[PDB]
Formats: C-alpha cells, structure tokens, sequence
C-alpha cells in the first residue's frame, strides 16, 4: 500500500505522526499559517524538535505542506487531526472547536477520508460527533508523546491504541508501526469511549503515585525521618518500582493537574473516594509545605526557578511574608507581584529560605539555607 | 565465619528464615509448643509449605529445636524474633507482648546476643523498646515472605532491609543472601523507625492501586464502557504496569485492610488526604457493588467462594435479601446467619444472581447469571 495521509495541525503531534508516516506514505500537512507552511516547504521545522528538524532536513521524506483544504484533503486515505483544544477546570468546559471545524471541513470535501483524531478530547467526543454529524469516519487514537521528544516518542512508543476495532484501524495501527524503529510495539484496539479514557486514568494515576509518595514525605518531615530510607525501602517490591516516587512541593506541569481534575468531574455520579482525594491532596501537599517553610521564620523567601512552587508561593505570600524570584528564563522584573532578582548572587544573600522543586548545583554554596524534598533528582 | 543463630517462634516466618540460614550456620530454633520442637526435631514440619519440608527433610542443616530457653539462647551471635504479634484497628491496639518477653528472655539469658525482629511491630517500636530497657541489641528487618511460599520467598526475596547501619547489620544481611539461590539480592540499610514503616508503605500503595483500579471499574460499569479495554490500555503505559489491576469487589486479604488502617491511625497529626481515601475507598467501593447487585432484584444472592465478599454479603443481608452460600471448605450449615449450601448444583439453580470475586471454570455453566468484576483471572 502507498497512501495518502493528511495531517491537520503542523504542531508537535501533527509533525511527530506526519514526519513518522512521510518515511513510507504520501503526507500533506496543512496548517491555518502561512508561514509555518512556507517554513516546512523549506524543509524547515516550524517547532523545537531534534529529531524532526533532522528528519526533514536530512531523510527523504514524501512530505509536503500547503494552506490549501481541498489540495490536502482530496484523496486522502485517513487525515489525522492535531489542532489545539483546551480544558478549563475552572468552567468544565473543553474547547474542541479546532476539531469540529476540521471534521466539517473533511466530511464536506473528501467525505470517504478516515479521520484519526490525536488532540485530546473530552471522553465520549467521537460517538457523540459521529452521532451529531451522521456520520462514521472519525476515529480517535491517543497520542503519548511528550514535548521535546515528540518525533522520538512515536519512533520508539510505549504502545499504539486505536478506539475503532475494524481492519481500518488496524491498517492505521499499521502506518504507525511501519515508521516506529522500535519493533514489536504492544498494539490495542478498543472501542471509542474506552480509547478516549485512557490518558485520563493513566495520567491521574500517575499523579496519584506523587501524591502517594508526596504524602509518605510530609509523615516522614513531621515524624523527623529520612524519607529517602523508607521510600528506597518501599520501592525496591517490584510491584511498585523505583520511578516517580521523588518527594516534591506537589505534582504539576502542563498535564497532570488539569487531568485529575477533568477526570474527577467526570466522576460527578460516580462515588469514589480515591479520584477526589487525589486533586485535594495537592492541595493539602502545598499547604504543608509552605507551612513548613514559614515555621522557620523567614523575613524574605526566595524561589528559585519558576510549576507547583507557584502555589507555594502564593501561600507564603497570602501570610505578608515577601518572596522573591530567581529565574533567568524570565525577563520581566516582577512576577505575580514578586520580585525577579536577575543576580543570582544577590538573591542568595537576601533570601532567608532558598526553596527549590529540585536541587541544583549552584545552590550547593547556600545548601544550608535550601528548602527542598527532592532526593532523586 | 560459622555462627549460632536461634530462631523464637517457629512458625512460617521463624522455620523460613531458620532453614535458610541453617544451610550454613548453627540453628536452634526456640518454640513454647513441645510438640512442634518434636516435630521438628524428627525434620517433621509443623506447617504447610512445600520447600521448609523438602529442605528439613532432605538436606543437611545445621537445625534441631527445643522448648530450652537457656539452651537456646546461649552463645547465641543472633536471636531473630517471629513470635505472633496482631494489631487491631478498632482499638489502634497492637499486642507485642511475645516480642517484648522475649527480648526479655533474651537480655537476661544473653545479653550478647543480638536481635532481629522480623515479626510485625508498630512503627517506632525498637527504637523505643531500647530506650526503655537501657539496652543496644535490637535491631528490626521487615520480612516480605508469602504463606504457602514462606521458604521460597527468603530463598529468592525481592530485597533484604536490616533497620540498622552498621556491620553487624551488614554480617546478618550476609547470612541472608548466603542461604538464598537469588543472586545480587538489592540490599539497604536504614535506621530503625525508617525500617519499620517499610511494610506499611508498601502494602498500603498496593492497596491503594487495587483501589483506583477499582474506581476506575466503577466508572466502567456506570457508564456502560468495557472495564478491560480502558485497563490495559493505561497499563501498557510502562510508568504503571500490569499487575495489581484486575477489578474485585474490593482489596481484601490478611494485610492490606489492617495495614491501611494501621498507617492511617499512625496520620492522626499529619494532613493528608490520600491515606484517609485508601480506607474510605474501599466502603464506597463495597456500597457501589452491593447496589449494582441488588439493583437486579434478586429474590436469593449466592455468594461463591469466602474476603472482600464478606462485606458485600453483610450490604446484601442488610437490606432484606438472602444470600446463600457455597464454600466446600467451610463445614458449618451457616455462616453469619446465612445457609451454607454443600451441593454446588443446587446452590446453582436457587441463586437468581452469582457473586463471585474471581470467575471460576465450574460457574461457566451459569455464567449468565453470575456477576463477578474479574478480568485477569
Ligand atoms: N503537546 C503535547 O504534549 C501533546 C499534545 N496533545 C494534543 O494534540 C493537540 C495539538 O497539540 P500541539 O501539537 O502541541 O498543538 P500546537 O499548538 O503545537 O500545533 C497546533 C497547530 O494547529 C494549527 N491549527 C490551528 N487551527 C487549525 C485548523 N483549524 N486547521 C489546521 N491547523 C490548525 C496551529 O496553527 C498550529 O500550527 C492538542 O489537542 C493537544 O492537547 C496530545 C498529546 C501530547
Ligand atoms: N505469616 C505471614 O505472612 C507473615 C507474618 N509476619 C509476622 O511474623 C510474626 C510471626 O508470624 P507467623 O510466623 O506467621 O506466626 P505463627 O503463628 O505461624 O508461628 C508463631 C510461633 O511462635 C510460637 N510462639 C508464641 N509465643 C512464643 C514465645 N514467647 N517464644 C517462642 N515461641 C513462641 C508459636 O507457638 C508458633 O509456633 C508475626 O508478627 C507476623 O505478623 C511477617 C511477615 C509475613
Ligand atoms: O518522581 C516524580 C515524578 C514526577 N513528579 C511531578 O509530576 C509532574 C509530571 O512529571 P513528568 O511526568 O512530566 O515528568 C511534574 O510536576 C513532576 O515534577 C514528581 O513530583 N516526582
Ligand atoms: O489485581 C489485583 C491484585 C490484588 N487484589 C486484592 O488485593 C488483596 C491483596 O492481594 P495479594 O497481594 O495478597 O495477592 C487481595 O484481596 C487481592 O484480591 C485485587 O483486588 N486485584
């Protein structure tokens, strides 16, 4: 087979699927700027990404990209879909009108293209789009890549899920072990709302192992005990392994705290306990952390590096205490109403309490004054 | 080095660690019960596990048993403790008193000696027995091993902890890996407190595992979706696994209820909120079983196989309805009030719904009417 496959979103997932797929197929990527098309015409990556800037520079690939809707979408075999959406936690609203359009625009102009949609999506999107629309040729298949190894991820992947049992599917679970180097990856067909679950549960339970050991830290902190001893201890059953067990200020970053939540209002008529506890024990990490670190009687905190220490921040600043920033990424000179010290040594001296998600070598000179749980990194 | 190591109590933990260290040292193992030191003493075990009887029997150890406490103890380098213990969560009671006369016996008759409690104890337990006895030579290692597997979880075990660091630690971690087959085994030494709350870690994260996957299962089957799908979909996700995943009615055993309990009572002064939903977790879980199951409007429900079924049962019997049961190993006619019903067949045709924790190849017959949340099994 040589087919025609058509990426919608020239992003991290939509370049990571399409480069993967140009090794042995015709790919057509499409995105809304024209710069970013330009850019890819020119061989050029549009985002950061070793693997793919190297893969379009230098393998030959059948790739191209263009504005054009009906120039990519005619004759396509499957159009994967990789434009943005967003889930508020606040409002329980997932915007997913990226997707709707491209779905539109796909069934209107090539009627018989299979869509395979990688953008997250709220569980129970697909059924409920075929349903609305009339329709069948929409298909979700989640993405497991991460930032920065976005090509990598889907060279070498943890496992292909496809939420459509058919030989459709499958011949899409085949495109994608085609292009992987690694070689006998564990491929899963499920139905679609079972498919548009998984990285909800995968990434909640994932949090709710830092919480777990976040919490053995705080008892190991307040019953005056080296954490590192019990969570080594603990961790050497093989049923529970040496991973994602380092202590820290709570779980954060771009997934994980959005995801429980989402999972948890999904949850809204189901009684369970442990989904619940698992966004309130952030919460409650947060808390014990800042208290920890304003029972030392700080005149000034300094925060060293700027995610979930920004609720600790917050906490120590709701007490009048000042906090101020060292994170040379940033330029501005203030922050949520903080300081940003550029001088990294000016901030050592001032800061009373030095409190850091990770140790790093150039806080060993003030380790003393440090505030940090991390015993792994 | 050829040493003399007496064993207190012989029961699965005593003759395992005793037989394996009795491949190469002198072992005399102490029990109150003469009948199981004669036992023993003709290379008769007193319990049921395949290996201790083949080892006892078949090869050479330095071994023989008596009720002597002065013989016993006597020259002895190590005492290792396995005396019964019991902890009761209603009560946050936990009886040491075996442990705590036979550190008696032991300081008296050998002063020398130094002991390894390998019985359950309470966190915090050796470090304050010490103190209170004015004495240095206690020290406490967690025993892993399974009954049915007592032996052979010793002879290859998961890792060896000793709660002490020093060498004489070290030279009874050495007694340990010269006896088993594993090699290479993962070795830590930890202060005592740090040692003793191992165990209650451990079990309570595969409790609290069981847990989530039973809430996810709960969602599954409120929302109409395949449990198993959604399940191995997030387990091949190498960051959580495939073990301890498959849905029950709810984590039971000998261990893990207590030990949740038992961790949770020792949280009373420590904010947390994922100890506390381990416990409650697990209440909710049973509730959202029994109501799947008298939704059915069963007349009769039959209970397969007695734990967590238990609590299941109790939920069904409190709202009126009867539950017979088939348990060929149980020879009462009633269990709590509950006809226990010996011929499978008719236990078969007057039960309108099937409980069973795990599915079994003799209720294929009636699979239609058996409920049961296992996958895996
Ligand atoms: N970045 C990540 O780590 C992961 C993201 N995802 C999901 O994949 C989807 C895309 O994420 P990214 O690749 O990071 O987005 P991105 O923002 O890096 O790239 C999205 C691309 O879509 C283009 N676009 C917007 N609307 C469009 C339309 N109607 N038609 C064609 N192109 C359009 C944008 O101009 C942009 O180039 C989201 O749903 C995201 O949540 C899934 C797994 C991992
Ligand atoms: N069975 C298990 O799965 C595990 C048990 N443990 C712990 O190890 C300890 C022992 O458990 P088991 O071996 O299963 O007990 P067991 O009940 O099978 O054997 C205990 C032995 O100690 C004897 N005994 C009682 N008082 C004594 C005394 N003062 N001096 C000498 N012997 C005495 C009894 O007669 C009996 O033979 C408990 O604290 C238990 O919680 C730890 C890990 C696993
Ligand atoms: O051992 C760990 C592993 C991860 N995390 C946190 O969980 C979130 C997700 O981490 P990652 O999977 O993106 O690396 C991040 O805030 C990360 O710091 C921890 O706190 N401890
Ligand atoms: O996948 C699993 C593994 C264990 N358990 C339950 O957790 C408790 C401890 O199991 P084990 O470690 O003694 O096998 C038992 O009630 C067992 O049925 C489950 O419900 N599902």
């Amino acid at each position: 087979e040589f087919m025609k496959i058509t990426i919608s979103g020239t992003g991290y997932v939509g370049l990571s699927n399409g480069v993967l797929i140009a090794q042995n197929h015709e790919v057509v990527a499409l995105d809304i700027v024209q710069a970013k098309v330009d850019m890819l015409n020119q061989k050029i990556s549009p985002i950061v990404d070793k693997e793919i800037q190297e893969y379009l520079a230098e393998k030959p690939l059948n790739f191209r990209a263009t504005t054009d809707k009906h120039d990519a979408y005619r004759n396509a075999d499957y159009v994967i879909i990789a434009t943005p959406t967003d889930y508020d936690p606040k409002t329980n609203y997932f915007n997913t009108s990226t997707v709707e359009a491209v779905i539109r625009d796909v069934t209107e102009i090539n009627p018989n293209a299979v869509m395979i949609i990688k953008s997250t999506i709220p569980v129970g999107f697909t059924r409920d789009i075929k349903e609305r629309l009339g329709i069948d040729n929409v298909i979700f298949s989640p993405e497991f890549l991460r930032e920065g190894r976005a090509l990598y991820d889907n060279l070498h992947p943890s496992r292909i899920v496809i939420g459509e049992r058919s030989a459709r599917a499958e011949r899409f679970a085949d495109l994608l072990k085609e292009g992987a180097i690694k070689q006998d990856i564990p491929t899963l067909f499920t139905d679609s709302t079972e498919a548009e679950a998984i990285k909800l549960f995968a990434n909640t339970y994932l949090a709710l192992r830092v919480a777990y050991f976040n919490e053995l830290d705080s008892y190991a902190e307040s019953q005056g005990l080296n954490s590192k001893q019990i969570i080594e201890g603990v961790c050497l059953d093989p049923r529970i392994g040496n991973h994602y067990n380092n202590p820290s200020f709570g779980y954060g970053g771009y997934c994980l705290p959005k995801d429980t939540k989402q999972l948890l209002a999904n949850y809204e008529s189901v009684p369970n306990n442990i989904i619940a506890a698992i966004v309130d024990a952030n919460r409650t990490r947060k808390d014990f952390i800042a208290d920890s670190i304003l029972a030392r009687k700080p005149k000034v905190v300094g925060v060293y590096r700027l995610s979930s220490i920004q609720g600790i921040m917050k906490r120590i600043k709701a007490k009048g205490i000042p906090v101020i920033i060292y994170e040379p990424v940033m330029q501005e000179d203030e922050f949520f109403n903080s300081r940003v010290v550029r001088d990294l040594n000016a901030f050592k001296q001032e800061a009373d309490v030095i409190i850091s998600n990770r140790m790093a070598e150039e806080l060993a000179d003030v380790a003393d004054k440090v505030y940090t749980r991390d015993l792994f990194g």
